[PDB]
């Protein structure tokens, strides 16, 4: 199943939309954009622009992931992950990145730095009551 | 289109005001506050696990997810210690959230505060098929 | 409920149980540590876990590597990279990245339960490049919106 997303190029975007590595890959790469170098130190965390806003239809959500091959050579990951993209966000999409390695990593423009898997979601109509039905699990 | 699922919410006691609310008619997930009635404080580098004070009955083949929400994260390094969180279908205890301080200051959790956001999805049960050589 | 086959391979160093559900409405089956040898797992560090299967993802279904809460709540630790993404393409061996982000070391022995898996639908994007987007209610009015 196939979803057209509708996707504007902001200021400080380069290159290609972001691209799928192969044909069944749940996640696009997104590739920072920020237009002056990013230190992010042992323990921050930087606010990283990728330079895209997107209208996502309705019922779908993207979420933002780690690359793992950050997380395991560098310690650096998504510090909300996963980041949530709701359907009526207009503004620029941005990548949060904590530091949780042992040395300063610099975020270059032009480097991968998570990934974006679209999905559906569901949204909930609460039935209010004072009882629940038990199962196996239970509390 | 937007589809709607009707999920069954308990109170438990000490849930105050309103039951989880979407911020706008197209969020993915809901606003979870915390329902603590003492504060908590999470100093730095401490987990801690935050009573929302509802428990739900989600329908077969869905799940909720526990996600973090961006302002905690970029302005105090609050997250989701186990995120993102399972909410499994026939779970009947109280919804909890595990927060973490990864931020340079104490921070202290007060009820009310928006904690997490809650996502509905639904989720595939897997047949394993065993095999000797994958394609 | 909606079941999806999902081939599954046993490497040398699986070791008993698929992956199994806790229950039969749980969203995700328990991943084991499949390590031949300890690995300690210090405060602060990362480690990559192996599990022993190898799986192959029919088309727009994901696996998702999460947390197990338990560990996350009595020893700080969870999943580093968490969600973890595998799809279709992606046939090796699962393993798990943790991070002990609690307050004491902690060894991965074979056979505890080091994850969760959930498998779920993805979409595949085509992007409409455009100049303009809608406005919505979202941020409306925020302190330095344009
Ligand atoms: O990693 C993230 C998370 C969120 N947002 C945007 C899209 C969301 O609709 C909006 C609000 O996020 P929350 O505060 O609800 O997490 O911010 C990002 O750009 N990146
Ligand atoms: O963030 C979370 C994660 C889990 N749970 C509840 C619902 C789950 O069904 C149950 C068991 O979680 P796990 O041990 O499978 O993580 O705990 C929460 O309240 N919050
Ligand atoms: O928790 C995880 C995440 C990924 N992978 C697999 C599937 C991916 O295709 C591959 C490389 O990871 P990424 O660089 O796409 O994150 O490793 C795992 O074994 N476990």
């Amino acid at each position: 199943t196939i979803i057209e997303v509708k996707i504007k190029k902001l200021e400080n975007f380069l290159g290609n939309l972001p691209e799928y590595a192969t044909e069944h890959s749940a996640g696009m790469d997104l590739v920072a954009a920020n237009e002056q170098s990013i230190t992010i130190k042992v323990g921050s965390i930087q606010l990283i622009p990728t330079g895209i806003a997107i209208a996502l239809p309705e019922s779908f959500e993207a979420q933002i992931r780690p690359r793992s091959g950050l997380a395991v050579k560098h310690g650096i990951t998504v510090a909300n992950s996963p980041g949530t993209i709701d359907a009526d966000y207009r503004g620029e999409i941005k990548v949060l990145l904590i530091n949780l390695g042992n040395k300063d990593f610099i975020i270059e423009k032009g480097m991968r730095i998570a990934q974006m898997i679209i999905a559906k979601y569901e949204r909930v109509l609460w039935a209010e009551t004072s009882i629940l039905t038990e199962t196996m699990r239970g509390r």
